[PDB]
């Protein structure tokens, strides 16, 4: 029945399961929880690990001793339970100090501060276990035109990430750098708003190896992108160091609904393509237990992240071990796909009359793909009407 266990690599942030359920419109609906509590009720469901915002552990503006504290209390239930941190990052988007950005904040002091506030967190994080660190550039942005000069912001971006390489390099971290795109909310429109944007970002960089892509299942769904074929350029990048999956109904705020919720499909090709890729980075829930719900509700929404991925594990696994749809696959030529083009090389591909002046366009179009026959195979999988 569907029961993680620590091997799934299923993590949590903090902020999850515990979100108050405070929202544009709406008060809380729920006490805050203590992070001891969540790490232990997580542990229980058959989490690996947890994950945190500087903020979420220590509340901002804490005393020294206060700190100390929040820390050897956290640090005392993971050593207890075994519950790892691999990933932490830092809220640069909570305080109005944030409100026009951190690292592209057009006040200069501003900038400094989000950087001095990460790296305070990076050397927790390290010293927590973390191997990734995220940044999500949620106030990075505008909503008009004139306030925020793209190309400057850019420039101040790369400055300040470099600033963050050089950092861990100095003081040799292994630890590696994540980008979490979004497209918009809470600014009218977000920089490095896809997987693709953020990747492109990172070629620019001075250390590119330190830094990939967190991509959310729900952040590119809400610039009506596929998500499965956004992670496949990350993997085919290199860039796939982290994950965040949840779900989302659309192009609209941003959800953050349990995983499987929202496109339940795209969540089956997704859980297809991260094990038969081999993915073994942490499968993170960056989810929001409605705000109609109690703590009864909270962890059966956090069990249910980790059932639907099992559950469409199982499945997709099926899937590919079906005779036939290894033969379906062949049908529709997937096998092709993998072929090179050319490797017979330019010259040969130029003096092959066979390729070109000679090839029957016709016959070539005739040939049907045979992808709905493959695809209903999927839906019949999916559905346990095979498998
Ligand atoms: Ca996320
Ligand atoms: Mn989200």
């Amino acid at each position: 029945n569907y029961q993680p266990t620590p091997e799934d690599r299923f993590t949590f942030g903090l902020w999850t399961v515990g979100w108050q359920g405070r929202d544009p419109f709406g008060d809380a609906t729920r006490r805050a929880l203590d992070p001891v509590e969540s790490v232990r009720r997580l542990a229980e469901l058959g989490a690996h690990g947890v994950t945190f915002h500087d903020d979420d552990l220590i509340p901002f503006g804490s005393s020294d001793s206060e700190r100390e504290e929040h820390v050897k209390r956290f640090r005392q239930a993971l050593d207890d339970t075994g519950m790892k941190v691999p990933m932490a990052t830092t809220n640069l988007f909570t305080h109005p100090v944030f409100k026009d950005g951190g690292f592209t904040a057009n006040d200069r002091d501003v900038r400094r501060y989000a950087l001095r506030k990460t790296i305070r967190n990076i050397d927790l994080a390290v010293e927590l276990g973390a191997e990734t660190y995220v940044a999500w550039g949620g106030r990075e942005g505008a909503e008009s035109g004139g306030a925020k000069d793209v190309r400057d912001a850019l420039d101040r971006m790369k400055e300040a990430f470099d600033l963050l390489g050089e950092y861990v390099t100095s003081q040799g971290y292994d630890i590696r750098f994540a980008i979490e795109p979004k497209p918009n909310e809470p600014r009218g429109d977000i920089l490095l708003p896809t997987v693709g944007h953020a990747l492109a970002f990172i070629e620019r960089l001075e250390r590119p190896e330190l830094y990939g892509v967190n991509p959310e299942v729900g952040h590119e769904q809400m610039a009506g992108l596929n998500f499965p074929h956004g992670i496949a350029q990350a993997l085919w990048a290199g860039k796939l160091f982290h994950i965040d999956l949840n779900g989302q109904n659309g192009i609209k705020y941003d959800q953050d609904l349990r995983f499987g919720a929202g496109d339940l499909r795209a969540a089956f090709w997704l859980v297809d393509l991260l094990e038969s890729a081999g993915y073994s980075g942490p499968r993170h829930f960056d989810f929001k237990p409605p705000r109609t719900e109690d703590f009864d509700g909270v962890w059966a929404s956090a069990a249910g992240c980790m059932r639907n991925y099992l559950i469409l594990k199982e499945r997709a696994a099926a899937f590919r071990a079906d005779p036939e749809v290894q033969e379906a696959l062949r049908a529709s030529r997937l096998d092709e796909l993998a072929r090179p083009t050319a490797a017979d090389g330019l010259q040969a591909l130029l003096d092959d009359r066979s390729a070109f002046e000679e090839f029957d366009v016709d016959a070539a179009a005739a040939r049907g793909m045979a992808f709905e026959r493959l695809d209903q195979l999927a839906m019949d999988h999916l559905l346990g009407a095979r498998g």
